């Protein structure tokens, strides 16, 4: 099948997903009162409120012989020139040398400028502009999001707006927080919106909020208030979890969680709050579902479900258990002492608790050791190729990059293969011997959209920048993934296209039945006379670690 | 033990091995009619036909003050001058400025040139040449291979010959395909071959084929026709496979396959073809072998073996099964409804099928999750060090590099440690402060062969190019693997050799009993006065990610 | 919790830890007699003798317009000027032009110089010096270590001293080995030590040894002799090990060992030496502990413990076992042949041994396959980030680097977060457009210690060199780990600090519930006019593999 191509834009940081790090596993099993049981960890219900905002700004530039800046759009212009007439004021106000100054579009007098779409293809971020000195008025319907505090919201651009999205002068608004004074905010009633693409005007009115930042103006529809919801959300249904008591604090460890939770040895009184009814059915029902799936025929339930507030804000709805084999030991000792309630007999018999502590202790330590093995390997992989790691973790193709020690993540735009065309030659005509490293591509986001240039990335990815150039060599032979197959190139010229089934795939880790042959180093004779480099394929880790050494030597030759 | 050294040449791409990529694992178990069973996936019997070909070409060059090219050897020269007299014509024909031109050897008149071996050590690719203007006639007995279509064959050099290896004017040849006209091909009958190493005219004649390409001439013995064989070959014996029905198509998943197969819900009528007897014994016998190994005491066979043609060309000889615990559920419900044949009772009871769908669903999803986890880690490792990844996958030391999105593979020549000698110093006398990074070595492929220079690579690998230079520091202390031990160097000078047992080994992932001590930086005093860089060992990933940053800054200083 | 920071100094190589490499797993199970049993592998008791030595040297330099070298401190100066008066001789003797020459401190006459601590903060390696021409007398109480041979000891600087630490003229000394003549060594009796920090002086005298090297003088207290101890030390308690006989040699394989051991098919007569009692209690007791933990209810002991001397110096105290299911097969055949002693019945019935050979064979091969998969991934990770890999392997934060094919290991100095202060801006004032890549930090090892400059590393690591510069862009937004949270920077200026819980954590490998949004590329307009690079975050693997390509192209433009 012809897989769809993807054009991943660089994330701006609106969504920064941090990723876990290794732990200090115990050298020997020291935690006392070890036990096994089911658990349903609940995360703080952040309640992400997503809405579509609208930014307004004007890019000012100077063409002398140098100075370029961005300015916001005043409220009267948004509500009258843009909202009603669908045009932008030619002039704009900015600051130069700490002095306010007025700007004129292409040294022309004040006139109205019509806003037109930035791209013909349909996109979530519609976008508009007046120009393709220069004062380009820009309007963009970017996305936005808020969280449980609802005190601030982040736009798609990544900049944070220090004001509640529900803020407003109407009743029931989030007036409790606003970092900007009244002169920088305004709310309009009976506001009618009109899409600049169609210009048909809204059918009914809806109050709209407006905010002016030092660099741009923002606006968004004002919803009254999202009704309250349960403060806890099921994060992960732990199929197997072990509780360990050490240092006056419980320690919950599991195989699929990759993290140890610490509590205070006391159950949270969930019955004293309304959450006892919300989580009372979300956790208890899940507990029985997990128990009836694999523990009904091998374990026995011990006591009622226990809720613990772990460090970091997580709530664990633990359910202690014990294997049937261990149950026989407890009942036998109970009969011996009697010469049944496992909730009380648990941990009472020290001679019975000591062996299980080591048995479960090794398992807990084993998980910690292997988890650290995967975490460190996974962490290094993130720094290597965050796109592949981010895509597999989120379950879908996604764009990502390292913003220091945290990962910024943002969805990619899929484009059908019918609109992607690979150029017949990757040789650059403006620089002999310095042609591109990957095939060039020309595509369009949609059938009616224009043809935008680009470059072929890794795993059907499309890059908007054709900057992947290299001192291109002689004897070049490379295969690049293109759709549901590969595009073969030779001597930096398109040779032909082949399907995915035309190449021997080593699918299983071990496949030693390869019909190999001793390759002969048939290199062109120009390598000995013209002294031009020969093809070496994608650089090896030791090669990049070696090429940079030559670079340092080259710099040394210059410093000398 | 003194392990053998290896000299891995760069593969030319004759054998390209694409490698699996991650999948879209289901978020929840949605596939219906889940079941467990044995399976023997069959790949199309490509039938690789390997034979030794022989290339003939002449390297033409000009000595003005510039122009070099390769030309083929005409047929009359191969069959008369080279085959009988064992000599090459001094003159050759090429093309310049779109005009055919003749070339003379060292501006001398036409004469006969004897072909001599290119190397003394016995190698599979024997090779011969006349010279060590200049017209060097070359003859090489490179390897070749063909596949199922038999319409083309690839030489060891990597270039493809668009003609069937069995092609010829004789009866029973593969005349159905040939991309070259009759003027470029010729077949000789009663041809006698004589090895230029011994001039031993053949004792028994064998017809020989000949082809002339735009760059070189090829020749090879013509075999009549390889007899037909079974069209399917056992690719992998799946010890545990799960079949899932979804979207009107089955889905076969396993733990060791790392790939999901899709079919058309209908068994291929294998009994209608001769393959029913070939696979009827190769698959059925393997099915019983796997079942009698681990499933005889815990599972029961359900129905006869089922053959399905999966997407991509694979044929899966599935054998549905079910655990004995699940069998009790089916028979119990059968007796309830009756108030036996599991092939008909399977999937009939929805209440019994629902829990197993979730049970096996997690297992299927678990395999997909971990497989994707390993695939990306493995794929990232391939781009890091394909030699180690290619060697472990194929089960033997192997050369490899990435030709874009596909990996080229070729064997390595093993050389005994007795013939490898490490130089007593890595300091370069032609460049102060810029000495090599790894030890230099001098070796010979054969005991009687000449001593060829080289450099020490990673894991006893021998590199023919001594280009691993770096700005060499002071206070250098490094260990390099050499044979069955290590070669210790100090201040870029050979210090001594130590065995593998002379260094503390971390054989178990976790080994915290290391007798460490707080190292003190006893850097030489010349670092503060001479300002020379101090030893830093092999560059850390963050260091290579930091050193390049300095390069751009250095370039910025130049662009200023 | 606010984790502690760490300042990791570069290891000098005093402790080198080689790490296992991939193996040649069998293609099919060929080993005969595969059995399953417990084992306790013993390593040679290296007996690391750690002691604190003391180096004495003087750094000589010339201030003309160039010549610098290090010289040792004579014995009379150490025992009289430094030991008694606590001062160093201003003059020193060095070699120049192959001629001994005298050096004076700052072209002054002969005078006494007082030794003062190098750092006010308390450290294990105290250190002292006279100066902060120039003759700086230095005294450092570095660490040292010796091993089983006790013929040589290595200092914290990594330099080896070819003399036994127990060497001396007194009775019971290790006079059997000394690579330095009498003129380079001296032992003082009744020596009184006085700490230069407090000129306290000794109350109880202790003999002190002294040795002079070509570059420095060493001294250390002479202990009579460490009494002998058991020659074997428990290295790893194997919970599951399989023995396989092949090629006239046993082959031991396990899951957690990652290495196959080869023996000579004959048990070592441990009862003939005293080790039969030391290991007789250490191995047998451990064997019963492992057996009583998991194998008591499923396996049966076969024969007495067997000790084998494996290749590499390891001793394996194997204990053959067999599952109860296999026991029934043996006893059943025994009864059939009778028409019990498992030690003699084992391997006697070939028909019973053949199936178990394949069963255990796949398990042994499976471990070898997965172990090789992890080894290469782990080895490739070591070359990427040895610090993270070294820390997890040793169980604690540790400094490490690659000294070629071996890894150097050393500890790190922990510093509390209270003494670490992050600078409010990472912008370099001496180089516009080339500001640092990571936040700068100022800290002190202790409260009373001085404030030393530094840079923030990865995972709370503190680097002493502020050389992590890069061409700093615009639109920069990065998060760096700092203590128990993150430090957010924008436009290379300190914005604010946030806790670890303020960022969404992807803890479980699969977390697809991310409240993602399509980020919009809001880039400053100066990118189009000033042509200044935009923020790209930490370089991707494909980016470093691409940025370096531009470097070669840039050099090609210089070479042109
Ligand atoms: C486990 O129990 C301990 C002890 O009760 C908890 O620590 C306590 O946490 C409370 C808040 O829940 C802290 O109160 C606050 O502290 C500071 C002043 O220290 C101030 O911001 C507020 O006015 C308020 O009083 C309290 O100080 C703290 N006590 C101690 C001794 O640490 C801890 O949170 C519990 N942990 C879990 C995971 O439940
Ligand atoms: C599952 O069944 C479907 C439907 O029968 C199979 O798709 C069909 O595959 C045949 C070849 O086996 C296609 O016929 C060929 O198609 C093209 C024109 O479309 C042309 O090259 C030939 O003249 C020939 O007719 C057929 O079009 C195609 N039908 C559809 C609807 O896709 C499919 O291959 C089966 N898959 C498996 C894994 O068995
Ligand atoms: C397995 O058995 C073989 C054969 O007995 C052992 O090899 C032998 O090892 C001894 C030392 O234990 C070698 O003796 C020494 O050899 C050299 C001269 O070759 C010299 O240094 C000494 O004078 C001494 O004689 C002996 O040569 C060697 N024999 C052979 C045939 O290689 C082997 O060590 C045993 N392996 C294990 C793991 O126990
Ligand atoms: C392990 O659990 C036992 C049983 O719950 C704990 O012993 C009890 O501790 C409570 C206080 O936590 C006392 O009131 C009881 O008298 C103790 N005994 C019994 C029989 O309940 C024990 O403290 C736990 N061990 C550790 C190390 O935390
Ligand atoms: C799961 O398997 C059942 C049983 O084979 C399928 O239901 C039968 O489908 C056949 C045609 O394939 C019909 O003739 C039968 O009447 C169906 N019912 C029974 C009781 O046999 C069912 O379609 C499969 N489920 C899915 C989702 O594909
Ligand atoms: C597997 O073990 C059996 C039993 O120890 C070995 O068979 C014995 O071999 C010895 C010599 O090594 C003979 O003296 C005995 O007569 C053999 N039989 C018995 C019952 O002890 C057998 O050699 C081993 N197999 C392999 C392949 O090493
Ligand atoms: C759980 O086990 C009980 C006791 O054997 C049994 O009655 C019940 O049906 C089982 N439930 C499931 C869902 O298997
Ligand atoms: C190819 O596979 C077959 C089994 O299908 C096996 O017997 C043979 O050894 C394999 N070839 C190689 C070279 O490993
Ligand atoms: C398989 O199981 C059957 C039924 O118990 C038994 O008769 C037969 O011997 C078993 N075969 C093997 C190879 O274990
Ligand atoms: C060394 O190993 C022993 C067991 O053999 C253990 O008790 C000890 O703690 C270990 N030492 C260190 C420093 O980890
Ligand atoms: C080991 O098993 C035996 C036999 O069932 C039993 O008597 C003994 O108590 C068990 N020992 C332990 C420590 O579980
Ligand atoms: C978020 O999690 C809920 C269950 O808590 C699930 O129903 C929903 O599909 C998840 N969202 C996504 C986008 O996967």
């Amino acid at each position: 099948t012809d897989a769809n191509f993807y054009v991943c834009p660089p994330p701006t940081g609106a969504t920064v997903v941090q990723f876990e790090q290794p732990r200090r596993c115990p050298t020997r099993p020291e935690g006392q009162n070890y036990t096994e049981g089911i658990a349903v960890v609940f995360k703080e219900n952040i309640a992400p409120y997503k809405f579509k905002a609208t930014m307004y700004y004007k890019d000012v530039t100077v063409s002398q012989v140098i100075f370029e800046d961005r300015a916001p759009v005043p409220f009267e212009e948004v509500i009258d020139k843009i909202n009603a007439k669908g045009v932008c004021r030619s002039t704009a106000k900015y600051v130069r040398n700490n002095l306010e100054t007025t700007a004129f579009h292409r040294d022309d007098h004040e006139t109205d400028m019509e806003l037109k779409p930035a791209n013909a293809c349909t996109r979530t971020s519609r976008g508009w502009h007046t120009t393709d000195t220069t004062v380009n008025c820009i309007v963009e319907e970017v996305d936005a999001r808020s969280v449980y505090p609802y005190d601030e919201f982040v736009l798609a651009t990544g900049d944070f707006v220090y004001m509640s999205p529900f803020y407003g002068y109407r009743e029931g608004s989030h007036t409790e927080h606003t970092s900007y004074a009244a002169d920088r905010f305004k709310q309009v009633d009976g506001f009618y919106a009109r899409d600049l693409t169609t210009k048909a005007r809204a059918t009914a009115p809806t109050t709209r909020n407006l905010l002016t930042t030092p660099k741009f103006t923002v606006a968004w529809d004002w919803v009254p208030k999202r009704p309250s919801v349960c403060t806890m959300t099921k994060w992960q249904e732990v199929d197997e979890m072990l509780r360990s008591e050490y240092g006056g604090s419980f320690r919950f460890s599991s195989d699929a969680i990759s993290t140890t939770f610490t509590t205070n040895l006391t159950e949270y009184p969930l019955s004293r709050v309304d959450l006892g009814d919300c989580i009372g059915k979300d956790a208890r029902d899940a507990m029985d579902r997990i128990f009836a799936r694999r523990y009904n025929a091998t374990h026995i339930k011990v006591g009622q479900p226990q809720y613990y507030l772990a460090n970091g804000g997580f709530l664990i709805a633990y359910q202690p258990l014990l294997s049937n084999t261990l149950a026989e030991l407890y009942v036998r000792e109970h009969l011996r002492e009697q010469s049944i309630e496992f909730a009380r007999l648990q941990f009472t018999y020290n001679h019975i608790q000591r062996p299980v502590n080591d048995m479960l202790g090794r398992v807990a330590i084993a998980w910690c050791e292997e988890q650290n093995h995967e975490l460190t390997l996974w962490n290094e992989a993130r720094k290597l190729n965050p796109n592949a790691i981010a895509s597999v973790t989120v379950g879908r193709r996604v764009s990502a990059r390292m913003l220091g020690d945290v990962m910024a993540v943002s969805t990619c735009v899929p484009v059908a293969a019918d609109n992607v065309i690979v150029q017949n030659s990757m040789r650059i005509s403006s620089r002999p011997g310095a042609c591109y490293s990957r095939p060039l591509v020309s595509f369009r986001y949609c059938d009616q959209g224009p043809l935008v240039e680009g470059q072929l990335g890794e795993n059907n990815e499309l890059r908007l920048t054709r900057d992947a150039i290299e001192p291109c060599t002689v004897g070049h032979r490379r295969y690049f993934t293109f759709g549901g197959g590969y595009v073969y190139f030779e001597e930096y010229a398109y040779s032909h296209q082949l399907s995915r089934a035309d190449i021997t795939t080593v699918s299983t880790f071990i496949d030693l039945n390869i019909t190999m042959l001793e390759d002969h180093e048939f290199v062109p004779l120009e390598v000995y006379t013209r002294h031009e480099i020969k093809d070496s394929g994608l650089l090896d880790y030791t090669e990049v670690q070696r090429r940079n050494q030559l670079h340092d030597l080259r710099f040394a030759d210059i410093d000398t």
